[PDB]
Parts: structure tokens; sequence; C-alpha cells
């Protein structure tokens, strides 16, 4: 319901070049912020947890690295909950795998929290923010959850103004698990915009920043729309929505560097394709059109295309069309031999939509394990996941191995995506006969009311999340630049099921107002 608002953006480079020079001068002070000599402990703890929420730590990788490298090895006891969940937190997200024992002074010879703590607003926020990076093995951190929660909530209705929007923020997204370019425009707009002790740097450099960015974005959102409109899909395929900006959304939520944008614009690609081929199987394609549409995607060809009713022809012709631009703008750097990954987990999540489709018309309810081993990469996740590393110029031929033997944080993310996905679509797909869902065969398996089963469903995604904190610790498999990605999407269906407009709105459409 976009319409025209995308279809070009003329970039007045007068104003794109004035910001860039102001936050040149703007970086290299802060750069200096970061390497002060002096600093106490919580100083530059805040310093770094306020960068990273302004959204512009992705110019300091190596230097708050470093600084963290220091902070765990020194290993300092800061006595204070508001210090010390912080300081675990930073760790813990930057992988290194900090004792949770740093709790064990907040807590009574039982392990429960000291209820005095209650009325440390301060140190109750970053403990809530805190607990949701833990691991199986933080025991010490199980009731860190329900403990700031319950206080949190109590004590924010008569909180001062902008941390009482802070709190009330936090309880309903978390810092850990939102998506980085929205928590950033809401932290800068709505808390930090509003703080008494802001630093004024930090605040003009995160808001120069976030729109000079925001017209790459738009350039590229710009680049893809016109790309959509060639297919001309509007006209030929009549059963299809343009989801273009939807899919850039999901796309930007990946990844917002300027260094990802032939990696967004190849993203937004596939899933504006997949998007189409799910549309086919879910309400227009009949059983046996859908049998031949899986067939010509397993054999991808082209000659396959003569077994395909018109219709189909054009969405199968555009699909191998997409691949070999992939291999042509790839062929430039000699990556284009990484393509053929992402094919497979195309024709793997195409071969699953037949199977879903197959268990639909059979009125076939499988048991939990049954329907997972389908229903997971139904999601397009896997298949997203490896879509993401087609763009990034430093992704290899070992981290496509790695990604193709379905690594635990990559597992996990694309349960989460499953299993709350089927949470919340139940209602609607259980009155269209599809017997199949995911809460469905849950019930049945287990013998469970719909409640239970759901219950069971949030355990799943609460231990997936426990799982991609734990992929995070170093030593890590391949380099933590392929771990976001994977990390990110997770994030995404937090956003998406709590819908996209307002988003889109603050992220592509407002600029924040200098
Ligand atoms: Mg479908
Ligand atoms: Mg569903």
């Amino acid at each position: 319901l976009w319409g025209d608002q995308f279809l070009s953006f003329s970039i007045d480079n007068q104003v794109a070049e004035k910001y860039a020079q102001e936050i040149e001068a703007l970086k290299e002070q802060t750069r200096s912020m970061l390497l002060a000599t002096g600093r106490k402990l919580a100083d530059t703890l805040n310093l770094i947890d306020i960068i990273e929420r302004l959204g512009i730590s992705y110019h300091f990788e190596k230097e708050i690295d470093e600084i963290l490298d220091q902070i765990y090895n020194q290993n300092s006891n800061c006595n204070d909950l508001c210090t010390s969940a912080l300081q675990f937190r930073l760790l813990r997200q930057h992988g290194f795998n900090i004792s949770p024992e740093i709790f064990s002074k907040f807590q009574d010879e039982n392990g429960k929290f000291k209820e005095s703590l209650a009325s440390d607003v301060l140190g109750l926020l970053n403990l809530y923010e805190a607990s949701h990076v833990r691991t199986h093995a933080d025991d010490i951190l199980e009731d860190a959850l329900a403990f700031s929660t319950i206080h949190l909530e109590s004590a924010a209705p008569h909180l001062k103004s902008p941390l009482r929007e802070q709190v009330t923020h936090a309880l309903e997204q978390c810092l850990h698990k939102g998506v980085p370019r929205v928590e950033t425009r809401f932290f800068i707009s709505s808390i930090y915009d509003k703080e008494q002790s802001k630093n004024n740097v930090l605040l003009r450099f995160a808001k120069l920043d976030f729109n000079l960015l925001q017209m790459l974005h738009k350039q590229e959102l710009a680049q893809v729309s016109r790309w959509w409109k060639d297919l001309d899909f509007v006209t030929t395929l009549p059963y299809a929505r343009d989801r273009v900006v939807e899919c850039y959304f999901w796309a930007l939520g990946v990844y917002f560097e300027p260094q990802y944008s032939q990696a967004r614009v190849m993203l937004v690609k596939t899933i504006s394709m997949i998007s189409i081929v799910d549309d086919t199987f879910d309400a227009y394609g009949t059983v046996k059109e859908l049998e031949a549409y899986t067939d010509a995607i397993q054999r991808w060809d082209i000659n396959e295309i003569d077994r395909l009713p018109d219709y189909m022809k054009i969405s199968y012709k555009a699909i191998l069309d997409l691949y070999k631009d992939y291999e042509k703008e790839l062929s430039s750097a000699g990556r284009s031999h990484i393509v053929c990954h992402a094919i497979e987990r195309m024709k793997e999540v195409v071969r699953n939509y037949n199977v879903e489709s197959t268990w639909f018309i059979e009125g076939y309810t499988p048991p939990v394990s049954e329907y997972l081993s389908n229903a997971l990469a139904t999601t397009t996740y896997y298949y997203l996941a490896t879509t993401s590393y087609l763009g990034m110029k430093s992704a290899t031929e070992q981290d496509f191995e790695w990604l193709s033997k379905n690594p635990k944080i990559l597992e996990a993310s694309v349960i989460i995506c499953r299993v709350i996905d089927d949470t919340a679509t139940y209602e609607v797909e259980k009155s269209r006969g599809q017997i199949a869902t995911g809460i469905e065969c849950c019930m049945r398996d287990y013998g469970i009311s719909t409640k239970e089963a759901m219950a069971k469903f949030q355990n799943m995604a609460e231990t997936a999340w426990k799982d991609i904190n734990e992929g995070l610790l170093r030593p890590t498999p391949v380099s933590t630049e392929f771990l976001t990605p994977i990390l990110n999407l997770a994030r995404i269906v937090e956003v998406t099921y709590i819908v996209l407009k307002p988003h889109i709105i603050n992220l592509l459409v407002d600029s924040i107002k200098i």
C-alpha cells in the first residue's frame, strides 16, 4: 500500500557530502573517546553501550573489541548490579564467555536474587536485558527474567522520562532480540534525544549517520522497486502482491551497513521471488500443476518449462534468470561458484512446499518430529541465510560448507521462526482446513490442549534462543560476520510476530529530525 512512493529517489549529493564530511569529524572524535586512558569501568561500559544503542558501533569494531577483551581479562568486581549485568551482557554478546558467577553477590545462599535489589531500577533494567543472553549453563540466571520483569512492571508508572519509556519499551522488546535499525531508531529519537545527560557529540553523530545510511537504503529500495516493475508480475501474475517494500525491510533487518549494499539487493530479490512461489503453492496451483512445478525446480533446466502451465512458466523463467544475474554479478570477483548453494536450498524449500501441500490434501497430521523435518525448511530460513552470504565479499566456500551442515545456530534460528509462526497463524490455518499445522500435530502427538501445545512451542523457541546465544561464544566455527545474519533472521521473527508499516515508515520514510 506504498505505491510509487519509492519508485525513484534523487539523492541530493550536497546534503550527503555535508553529512559525510561532518560524520568524519565526529567519528574521529568518538574514536578518541573510546581510547581515553583514565576511565572507570562503569564509564567505559556505558560509553560502549551508548555507541551501540545509537547504531554507530559498526565504525568501531576493532576498538570496542580490544577494550572488551581487556575487561574480560581483568575480571574486576564492580559490586553493583547495574554495572555487573551490563558487563555480563556486553561480553556475552561479543562472544566472551564471562562466567555468570558475577551475579552470586546479588543472590542469597539459596541462589535467589536478593529481593532488596527490587528498588534498583537501573540494575533491574540491565539485569532484564542480560537475562536474554543466557545459555543452558547459566543456571544462576534462571529467575533473572521473572524477577526483573515483575519489579520493572511495578516501578515503571512512576519513573521520570525518558527512563520510563525505555523501561516500558524494554518490557515489550528486549534489546538483544530486536532488529538493530528498529532499536537504534527508537533509542535515538525517543530516549537519548530526551536524555538530560546525553553526550551531544554522540547524539549528533548518531543522527547524521542514521540519516545518511537511510539515503543509501532508499537508493537500494528504489533500484529494486524498478527491478520489480520490469518483471511486470502485477499483470502477468495477478495472484501475488507487491510485497517488495516488506521484503526490503527483511533484508535491511539482516544487515544495514553500507558494505552490505550488494548483499541486501541480492537478498531482497530472493525474498520477493520465493514469495511468489509460496503464493503459487498456497492458493493457485492445483495438485498436478504443483507436482509439475516441484519437478521443474529440481531439474533446474528451462526445457522443463514446456510441462508447466503459462503462469508457472513466468515464475520459473524469472527464477532461473535471477540466478543467472547473481552469477554474473559475482563474476568480477570470481565468486559465482557459490550461487549453487543458494539454488540447492531453494530446491529444498520447494520440495517441502510440495510435501506440505500433499499433507494438506491427504488430511495428514504427522507427529511433531516428522512435522518439523519438513516444516522447518518451509520457513525459508536455511535458504535466506544461505542467500545472505551471496553478496558478502568475504563469504568463502568453507563458510557455505559449514552452513550446509545445518549448524546448531542456524537450526535454532529456523526453529524460532517455525514455532512462533505456528503459534501465531494457528487459528487462521485451522479455519482453512490445514490440519497439518504445527500446533495441531503437537496436540495430537502429545495428547494436550492447544494452550499446552503453544506453551511447549514457546519453550522450544526459548531453548533455541539459548542455543543461538551459545553459538555466538568464542571460538566460533566461522567469523562472527557470518553468524550475525542468522541471529538477525531470528530477531526479525520477534518483530514480525509481537505490522511492518510503522517500522518501514520509521526506517525508510521518515528521517530523524536533526
Ligand atoms: Mg505455502
Ligand atoms: Mg503457520
